[PDB]
């Protein structure tokens, strides 16, 4: 129940992205940003709390619920290929609440690590470091530079590692060299992965009339697959699938879902993505935790004001013959000015990577072809 409404919320985040732009995000981790802000809600009060409460959709200081947390974490990362971490760097002059620290660790095993801010080249090489060790290396320079400066207090920060191999593995004599049309008048080969092969399979409806099929792509070990979403009009914005991304309608999908012949198409791709999330959270209503005036930390620390200034997510994505590699860092930053230049692309065929005993989806985006 936990997860659902974590589950829910990340997907709410990717979801309110398609509503602007247009067209989405190429590569989420729902589970990075849930996460991220379920530990800034560890440290909130008042107000900031409050809203926290109601637009997270879940309450991580309720009794009971960082226990819950904690047996979430270790359920999804007792897969052998996936890995969690989390970490709270602080400024190491800024005294941090024990009832703050302790409720990091017993929900998110994350434990403080000091840094001097008024070195922030130093800080950077730091958490980047810890970011590529909690990533195989996949995401070596998290942070760019002028993202932290003097001015930086603290650094919520979470790592998700995946490696799955298919459970029937495609036969790479098999993917074709497709060439595809590109605006600059170019083309340009894909390699597009075909097998036939009996796998979960559905049609459904949206409210508004929208049909689209999914296709459950098992990895090896039962527990995680790759949900592939496919609108049958090619040309439907990624928003038109919105109402469809709860756990609620993907428990719906795999009720329905039959086991039956398919030719399999997917393209052998590599994606990576950053995003910066303020402007999305305070459309979501989240603008408290945001503003230095109103903001509400004092379980942080009642020494000095805080606020979050930036979240910051950055994800890698490798789909091939063999299997799936996929990575995400996300962070929270206080007191930071960084920007990062969005890309959404509006093509509405969606893939996610969810592990069924809980309802995690780890990772989502865009299937990438021209």
């Amino acid at each position: 129940n936990l997860q659902e409404k974590q589950t829910d919320f990340g997907m709410r985040v990717f979801s309110q992205v398609a509503q602007n732009s247009k067209g989405s995000n190429l590569a989420f981790s729902p589970y990075g940003v849930a996460t991220i802000l379920a530990m800034a809600q560890l440290g909130a009060g008042g107000n900031t709390l409050k809203t926290l409460n109601a637009k997270l959709g879940f309450s991580l200081q309720e009794r009971g619920m960082a226990r819950q947390q904690r047996l979430l974490q270790r359920d999804i990362s007792s897969e052998e290929g996936v890995e969690l971490a989390s970490g709270v760097m602080v400024e190491r002059k800024m005294a941090l609440e024990k009832g703050f620290r302790r409720g990091l660790g017993k929900a998110f095993q994350a434990s403080p690590h000091q840094l001097d801010f008024s070195r922030p080249d130093q800080a950077l090489d730091i958490i980047n470091a810890w970011v590529s060790d909690h990533t195989a290396g996949t995401i070596p320079s998290f942070l760019s530079s002028g993202a932290l400066t003097d001015e930086t207090r603290m650094v919520l920060l979470n790592a998700l590692h995946f490696q799955g191999l298919w459970k029937v593995p495609f036969d790479p004599k098999m993917t074709e060299e497709r060439l595809f049309h590109c605006a600059n008048g170019s083309s340009v080969p894909v390699p597009m992965m075909r097998l036939t092969h009996r796998f979960k399979y559905g049609e459904f409806v949206t409210p508004d009339g929208v049909d689209y099929d999914v296709i459950e792509v098992p990895y090896e070990g039962e527990s995680l697959s790759m949900l592939l979403v496919s609108p049958f009009e090619p040309e439907t914005p990624v928003s038109s699938l919105s109402s469809e991304l709860t756990t609620q309608r993907l428990q719906q999908w795999r009720q329905e879902m039959r086991s039956v012949k398919r030719q399999l198409v997917l393209p052998r791709f590599t994606l990576d993505s950053e995003v910066e999330l303020k402007s999305i959270l305070i459309q979501m209503g989240l603008g408290d935790m945001f503003n230095l005036a109103k903001a509400d930390f004092t379980r942080i620390t009642t020494e000095q004001p805080l606020c979050v200034s930036k979240v910051l997510q950055k994800v890698k994505i490798e789909v091939n013959e063999e299997g799936t590699k996929a990575s995400a860092a996300t962070a929270a930053i206080l007191f930071s000015r960084m920007a990062v230049e969005e890309i959404t692309m509006n093509r509405p065929f969606l893939f996610l990577i969810h592990h069924k005993s809980t309802g995690a989806v780890l990772f989502m985006g865009q299937v990438n072809q021209p």
